[PDB]
C-alpha cells in the first residue's frame, strides 16, 4: 500500500509521468494541478494536499478520482492559480478508512512572471568591456548588460538581471559614440547601434549592412522570475525578413533550414524516426544565418529556438535556468569574412576539431553480428578476396555483455574494490581465445580497431559477480551522480539501460577509475579507440553531479564529458586512437567522429542522413559518418546500396554497419554480403569504383580534414555555406560541397535517373569525363544507378594518389605512408593557389600555384620542392611544347612511354588532360604548357536535339562525336564561357565531312552566321575551321542547327574557344 507524487517526474521534455505537477514550473495566473497515485485499488481511499502559501497554512485541498490503471488509482488535486512571488509548499497524502497516511513531499515552487529590459540609463566604457545600466519593465531589479569582443567580429552579450554579476573582459580594439538617445560601438568589422529609450540593439557590419536586430517593438530581452531569489528562464527576440534561412542547431534530420520551426536544444535517443519526431542525439545552441551571422547561446541548459514559428517576422530563443539568480545569460553574435569563417569563430569559442590520423578517413567495416574470432577472420578474408582495402574495423559484440570491459567467455578471479585487471589475469576461451592475436591480424590487414562502450554500469537485477563488485565500489565512492536524495542516480526503468548507474564524468576520480578498468585494452590488447555509444541518459530535475550542476544543465553536456573523457584517455596511451560517437553538444567536435545513429534501409532515411550531415557541418561537427544504406530494416535494395555507396565515398567518414546480433541470413552491409542478399553481382564493381576513387582522392580529403582542424571549414557543406547570397542555394539538401573544390550531387530518390544539379557561379567540370558546365543554373544530369555527378570548381587544384593507369577508380590500395603516383588535377582559371598537406612527408605544407593565361596560350604551374615525383593533369587542349625551368620536356606518345620517362608530357584525348611529370627536386620548379587553350567543349556532351552520338571513326577528342547532324530540326547546343570576359573570340569547329562540302548555321546568343565546312578526304579525316564569334562575360548560348538552306552530313567532334 502506498501513495506517490513527484512534481517533475523524469523531467522529460516530450512526455510526462502520471504523477507530476502541471505546469511543472507555474507562472502567475496558471491553474496548478497535482497528479497523485495510490495503491492498491480499494474502496475507502481519501487523497488530499496539506500546504502553505508564503508560509501561511492553507485549507487542505481534496483530490478527485481521475482513473484506474493496473494496481493503481490516479487522482487530481487542484491548487488553483497564484500570483508572481508566491511561494507554495505542499505535501500530498493518501489514506484508506482514516488509517495510515502515506505521503510525498514537501515540495516547493516559486511563482514567476516575465520582466524585460526597458531603457538604458547610463553607459560605462571600461576599455575591455562596456556596461549598459538599465531599467526594467516590472519588478525591483537594476539590470546590467555587458558587451565585450571575443574578437573584433565576434560580439558577446552578458546579462545580469539583478546587476550583481559582472561580464568578462574582451578585446579593446573598439570605439564608442555615446549620446543621450543612442550608443554606437564600432570595430573595423562591426557597428553595433543601441537605442537607449527603449533599449534596442542592431548589429551591422562595419559598412552598415544589417546582420540582425532585436524585435521592432523593443522590450525584447527578458527573464522569468519570482522577483526574489529565482530566475527560471531567459529570452530575447529578433526581427527577421521573410527570406532569411537558418542553418545548423547541431545535427538535424527533418530539414537543413529551420525557418518555421521551434527547435529544441535537447539531446535524445530516438530510434529510426528522428526526422518525423524532429529529435536528435546531437543538439547545439548555435545557428548560422544566410544573412551572414551566427548566434551562439552559451549554455548547456535546454533552449527553444522559435524560428519565425510564432510570428512570421520574429525569431526568439527561450533558455531554461535552474533558478540560480547568479547565472547570467551569455550569447554571441558572430560575424566573419565568410560563412565558414563564422563557423571558425564559433570553434574559437567552443573548441577546434582535433585532427584525426589518416586511417580514420578510409573505409570503416562494422557489423553487430561479428561476435567471435572466426567472424573476424572471415570478415578480413572476405575484404581481401573482394579487393576491399579498408582501414577501420569495429567490434560491438565483443564483451561479456555485463561489465563491458572483459572479453566474452573470458574466465578469471573476480576483483573487489574496483581493482583493474591486466591481460595476464584472464584465461581467454570460446569466442575469443587470443584477443591480442586477433587485433594483430586486423593490424596485419592494414586496419585499426575500435571497441564499443556505454557510459553506464548495467544493472538488470541479475547476479553477476564482477558487475556486482563494481557497482558496490562505485556506490561507496560516490562515482555515480546523485538522485537528489543521496542514492545513486539510475537511468529511468523504461529507457535503454534502464536501472543502470551512470558514471559521473564530471568526477575526475570516477573517470580515472572507469578508464583504469579499460586500460589493458589499449596497453596490452592494442586497440585503436572506442565506439562510445549512448549518453542521452540524464533525466530528473534533482539529479546532481560532482561539479554541483543538476539534471537540467547536465543533460546536454553529459554525452560530451563522456565522449571527451574516453577520447583523451585512449589518445594518452595510443596517439593514433580515434573515437566514434553519436551524442553531444557544443564542444563535441574536439573529440572524434560522430555518426548519424540508427536508421532504416530506405531512401527516406538516406535523405534524412544527408540532412543530418549538412546540419552537423554548419554546427562545427565536420568528421561525420552515417551507416551507409541504413543499418536495420529490410535489407537494402541493390539500387539503394549503390546510391548510398556513392554518397558515402564522398562523405567525411565512410562506414558500413548493421544492427542484428545473430541473423540468418547475414545482415552485413558489406559489398560481398550485399551481392549475396540481392543477387546483383554488379554491386561489387560499383562499390570498388567508389572506394578506389575515395582512396585516389585521399590526399585531397586529408588536406580538407586538416583545413577543418585549423580553419573551421567543414569537409561536407550545404551550398549556402559557400554561396549565401545565391537564392537558388538556400534550401538545397540533395547536393553539397566536399572539400573546397568538389560539388557532389547524390541521387537520394528511389527510381531516379535524371538528377537536377544547381550549379553556382563559375564553370564546373565533370571529374569523371571532362564535360564542361557553366554556372548559374540548374542542369539535368543523366545518372544511371552506377553514376554520381561530381564537378570541379574553376581553378581547382586537386591532389590525388594514382596508379600507373592514372584514371579515377583504379585501386591504389590502403598504404597511408607513401604515394604511388602523386598527381595534381588542375582546372585552370585565372590565378589559383592550393596548400597541400603532405602528411606522407612529415606533414610539410606544399604551396602550389597555377597561372592560367589562355589569352597567350599558356598555363604556368609553380611547383614547390617535393619529396616525390609529381604528375600534373591539366585540363586543356594539347600543348605544342612543355617546359620545366625553361627546358623542353619530351612528348610521350603513349601512357606506357610516359610511365617509363623520368620527365615529359602526354595528352589524354578522352579526358582532355595534359599529363606533366616532374622529377623530385629540393627546389621549386617552373612548369609551362605552351600553345594550349581551354579544353574543348565536346559535341557529344552538348544539348542534343534529334541527333545521336557515335565513336566509330578514329581521331575524335572526348568519347566520340555527334553523328550526321544532317536534317532540319537537328541541333547541338553548347553552354560556352568567355575565357577572359566580354570580347570577340575565335571558335574552332572540329568535324569530318567525308562526302562533300557542308554548311551549318550557328547562333551566338541569338545572332546567326552560316559556316562552311569543306569536305575531308574521308570519314577518318578531321578538319578544323575557325569561326569569329562575339561573347559576353560568363555563359554564352551557342547553337548549331541544320536549317533548310544547309547541306551535307558531318560528324561533329568539338569546339574550342580561343583568342
Ligand atoms: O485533517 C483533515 C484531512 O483528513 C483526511 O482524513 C481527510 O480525508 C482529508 O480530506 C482532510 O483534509
Ligand atoms: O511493489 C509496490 C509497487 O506497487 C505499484 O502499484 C506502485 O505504483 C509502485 O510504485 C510500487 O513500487
Ligand atoms: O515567444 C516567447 C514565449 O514563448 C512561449 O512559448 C513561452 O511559454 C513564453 O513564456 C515566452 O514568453
Ligand atoms: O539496435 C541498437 C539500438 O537499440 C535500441 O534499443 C537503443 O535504444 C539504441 O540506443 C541502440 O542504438
Ligand atoms: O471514485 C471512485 C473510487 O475511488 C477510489 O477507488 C476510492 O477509494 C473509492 O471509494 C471510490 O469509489
Ligand atoms: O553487443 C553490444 C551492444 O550492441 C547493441 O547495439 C545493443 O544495443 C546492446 O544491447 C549490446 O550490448
Ligand atoms: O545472459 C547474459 C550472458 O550472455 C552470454 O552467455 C555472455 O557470454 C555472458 O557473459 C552473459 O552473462
Ligand atoms: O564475474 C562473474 C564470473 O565471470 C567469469 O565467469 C569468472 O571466471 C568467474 O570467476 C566470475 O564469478
Ligand atoms: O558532364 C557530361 C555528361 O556526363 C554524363 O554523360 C551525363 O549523363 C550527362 O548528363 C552530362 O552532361
Ligand atoms: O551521313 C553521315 C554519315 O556518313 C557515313 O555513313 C559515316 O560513316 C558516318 O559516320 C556519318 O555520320
Ligand atoms: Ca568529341
Ligand atoms: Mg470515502
Ligand atoms: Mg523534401
Ligand atoms: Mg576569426
Ligand atoms: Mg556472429
Ligand atoms: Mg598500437
Ligand atoms: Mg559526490
Ligand atoms: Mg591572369
Ligand atoms: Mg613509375
Amino acid at each position: 500500500d502506498g501513495e506517490y507524487h513527484s512534481p517533475y517526474g523524469d523531467d522529460d521534455l516530450y512526455t510526462v509521468q502520471p504523477t507530476e505537477r502541471s505546469p511543472r514550473d507555474p507562472k502567475a495566473g496558471e491553474d496548478v494541478i497535482l497528479n497523485i497515485t495510490t495503491w492498491p485499488i480499494e474502496n475507502g481511499q481519501d487523497v488530499w494536499v496539506e500546504w502553505t502559501k508564503n508560509g501561511v497554512a492553507q485549507e487542505n485541498v481534496t483530490a478527485a478520482y481521475d482513473y484506474n490503471s493496473g494496481n493503481n488509482t490516479y487522482w487530481k488535486a487542484d491548487l488553483g492559480k497564484f500570483e508572481k512571488g508566491d511561494e507554495i509548499t505542499y505535501t500530498t497524502k493518501g489514506s484508506t478508512n482514516g488509517g495510515t497516511a502515506y505521503e510525498s513531499g514537501p515540495f516547493t515552487f516559486y511563482v514567476t512572471d516575465w520582466e524585460y529590459v526597458q531603457d538604458v540609463t547610463s553607459v560605462v566604457d571600461n576599455g575591455d568591456s562596456i556596461t549598459l545600466n538599465m531599467t526594467a519593465t516590472a519588478g525591483d531589479f537594476s539590470p546590467k548588460l555587458y558587451l565585450s569582443f571575443e574578437d573584433l567580429d565576434t560580439l558577446r552579450m552578458e546579462l545580469s538581471p539583478t546587476g550583481k554579476e559582472t561580464g568578462h573582459a574582451g578585446k579593446s580594439g573598439y570605439t564608442v559614440e555615446d549620446t543621450a538617445e543612442k550608443v554606437t560601438v564600432t570595430t573595423e568589422d562591426l557597428s553595433i547601434e543601441i537605442q537607449k529609450s527603449p533599449y534596442r540593439m542592431e548589429v551591422h557590419q562595419a559598412d552598415g549592412t544589417l546582420l540582425t536586430s532585436e524585435y521592432t517593438t523593443a522590450n525584447s530581452l527578458g527573464w522569468l522570475t519570482d522577483g526574489k531569489n529565482v530566475i527560471n528562464q531567459y529570452q530575447n527576440n529578433f526581427m527577421t525578413p521573410s527570406d532569411e534561412a537558418f542553418y545548423g542547431f547541431g545535427e538535424r534530420y527533418d530539414t537543413i533550414n529551420q525557418r518555421g520551426k521551434d527547435v529544441e536544444t535537447y539531446v535524445y535517443n530516438e530510434y529510426q524516426d528522428q526526422a518525423q519526431t524532429e529529435r536528435t542525439y546531437l543538439a547545439v545552441p548555435f545557428f548560422v544565418s544566410a544573412n551572414k551571422y551566427g548566434m551562439y547561446v552559451n549554455s548547456d541548459f535546454h533552449s527553444q529556438f522559435q524560428m519565425a514559428s510564432k510570428v512570421e517576422d520574429k525569431y526568439s530563443f527561450v533558455l531554461d535556468n535552474d533558478g540560480d539568480m547568479t547565472n547570467m545569460l551569455d550569447y554571441y553574435v558572430i560575424s566573419g569574412k565568410d560563412q565558414n569563417d563564422i563557423v571558425n569563430n564559433y570553434t574559437d569559442i567552443t573548441g577546434k576539431t582535433t585532427l584525426l590520423p589518416k586511417w580514420a578517413f578510409g573505409l570503416w567495416m562494422s557489423a553487430n553480428e561479428w561476435d567471435r574470432e572466426s567472424d573476424v577472420s572471415s570478415a578480413l578474408s572476405n575484404a581481401k578476396a573482394n579487393d576491399i582495402p579498408a582501414t577501420g574495423f569495429v567490434l560491438e559484440q565483443w564483451s561479456d555483455e555485463e561489465t563491458y570491459y572483459i572479453w566474452n567467455n573470458a574466465t578469471y578471479t573476480a576483483k573487489k574494490n574496483g581493482e583493474a585487471f591486466s591481460y595476464d589475469d584472464f584465461t581467454f576461451n570460446g569466442k575469443w581465445t587470443d584477443p591480442k592475436g586477433m587485433v594483430d591480424s586486423v593490424h596485419d590487414a592494414g586496419m585499426n580497431i575500435v571497441l564499443w562502450q556505454v557510459p553506464v554500469l548495467k544493472d538488470d537485477g541479475t547476479v553477476y559477480e564482477q558487475r556486482d563488485n563494481d557497482e558496490e565500489y562505485m556506490i561507496s565512492q560516490g562515482y555515480s551522480a546523485d538522485d537528489g536524495t543521496g542514492a545513486p542516480y539510475r537511468v529511468p526503468a523504461s529507457q535503454w539501460f534502464g536501472n543502470g548507474i551512470l558514471l559521473d564524468f564530471t568526477n575526475k576520480d570516477a573517470v580515472d577509475w572507469w578508464t583504469s578498468q579499460r586500460e589493458y585494452l589499449l596497453t596490452e590488447v592494442g586497440i585503436d579507440g572506442f565506439k562510445t555509444d549512448g549518453g542521452e541518459m540524464v533525466w530528473g530535475r534533482d539529479t546532481t553531479f560532482s561539479n554541483g550542476e543538476k539534471g537540467q544543465e547536465m543533460r546536454n553536456r553529459y554525452p560530451t564529458d563522456y565522449v571527451s573523457s574516453y577520447f583523451d584517455f585512449a589518445k594518452s596511451i595510443n596517439p593514433e586512437a580515434v573515437s566514434f560517437s553519436r551524442s553531444g553538444t557544443s564542444g563535441a567536435q574536439k573529440s572524434g567522429i560522430y555518426w548519424s545513429g540508427d536508421q532504416t534501409s530506405t531512401f527516406d532515411s538516406f535523405q534524412a542522413s544527408l540532412k543530418a550531415g549538412l546540419s552537423a557541418s554548419t554546427s562545427g561537427v565536420s568528421y561525420w559518418a552515417w551507416d551507409m544504406a541504413g543499418f536495420t530494416g529490410d535489407y537494402p535494395t541493390a539500387e539503394l546500396y549503390k546510391r548510398a555507396t556513392a554518397m558515402a565515398a564522398f562523405a567525411p567518414i565512410m562506414q558500413f554497419h548493421s544492427e542484428k546480433s545473430d541473423p540468418s541470413p547475414s545482415e552485413e552491409r558489406s559489398p560481398w554480403n550485399a551481392v549475396a542478399r540481392t543477387g546483383d553481382e554488379t554491386i561489387l564493381p560499383t562499390f570498388q569504383k567508389y572506394l578506389y576513387t575515395r582512396m585516389n582522392l585521399l590526399p585531397y580529403i586529408y588536406t580538407a580534414a586538416k583545413d577543418t582542424a585549423d580553419n573551421g571549414k567543414s569537409m561536407m557543406r550545404q551550398m549556402a555555406m559557400d554561396y549565401p547570397e545565391d537564392v537558388n542555394a538556400r534550401d538545397l539538401d540533395e547536393q553539397y560541397m566536399f572539400g573546397d573544390d568538389l560539388l557532389v550531387a547524390p541521387i537520394v530518390q528511389e527510381g531516379q535517373t535524371e538528377k537536377e544539379v544547381y550549379l553556382p557561379e563559375g564553370e564546373w567540370v565533370d571529374i569523371w569525363n571532362g564535360g564542361v558546365h557553366p554556372g548559374g543554373e540548374t542542369i539535368s544530369y543523366y545518372a544511371d544507378v552506377d553514376t554520381l555527378p561530381v564537378f570541379a570548381k574553376a581553378g581547382a587544384i586537386i591532389p590525388m594518389n594514382m596508379t600507373d593507369g592514372y584514371q579515377l577508380g583504379q585501386n591504389v590500395g590502403n598504404d597511408l605512408k607513401s604515394y604511388d603516383n602523386l598527381t595534381f588535377r588542375v582546372y585552370p582559371s585565372g590565378d589559383s593557389e592550393y596548400s597541400f598537406y603532405d602528411d606522407v612527408n612529415g606533414g610539410e605544407m606544399r604551396d602550389i600555384s597555377v597561372s592560367e593565361d589562355f589569352a597567350n596560350e599558356k598555363v604556368s604551374v609553380d611547383l614547390p620542392a617535393m619529396a616525390d615525383e609529381t604528375t600534373m593533369q591539366v585540363f586543356s587542349t594539347e600543348p605544342t611544347s612543355v617546359t620545366i625551368d625553361g627546358a623542353d620536356v619530351a612528348k610521350a606518345d603513349t601512357l606506357d612511354a610516359f610511365n617509363e620517362a623520368t620527365t615529359g608530357y602526354y595528352y589524354d584525348t578522352v579526358q582532355n588532360l595534359t599529363y606533366v611529370k616532374a622529377a623530385a627536386k629540393d627546389a621549386k620548379q617552373a612548369i609551362v604548357l605552351n600553345g594550349v587553350n581551354h579544353a574543348p567543349y565536346e559535341a557529344e556532351f552538348g544539348h542534343l536535339t534529334n541527333v545521336t552520338t557515335a565513336s566509330d571513326h578514329a581521331g575524335y577528342t572526348g568519347t566520340g562525336f555527334v553523328a550526321g547532324f544532317d536534317a532540319e530540326k537537328e541541333a547541338v547546343e553548347f553552354d560556352i564561357d568567355a575565357v577572359d570576359g566580354a570580347s570577340d573570340y575565335t571558335m574552332e569547329v572540329r568535324y569530318s565531312a567525308g562526302v562533300e562540302d557542308a554548311t551549318r548555321t550557328v547562333y551566338i546568343n541569338g545572332k546567326k552566321q552560316q559556316i562552311t565546312l569543306p569536305k575531308t578526304a574521308n570519314w577518318d579525316t578531321w578538319n578544323t575551321v575557325e569561326v569569329p564569334v562575339t561573347l559576353q562575360a560568363g555563359n554564352n548560348q551557342v547553337v548549331f542547327d541544320f536549317e533548310a538552306d544547309d547541306t551535307a552530313g558531318i560528324n561533329f567532334d568539338h569546339v574550342v574557344i580561343k583568342k
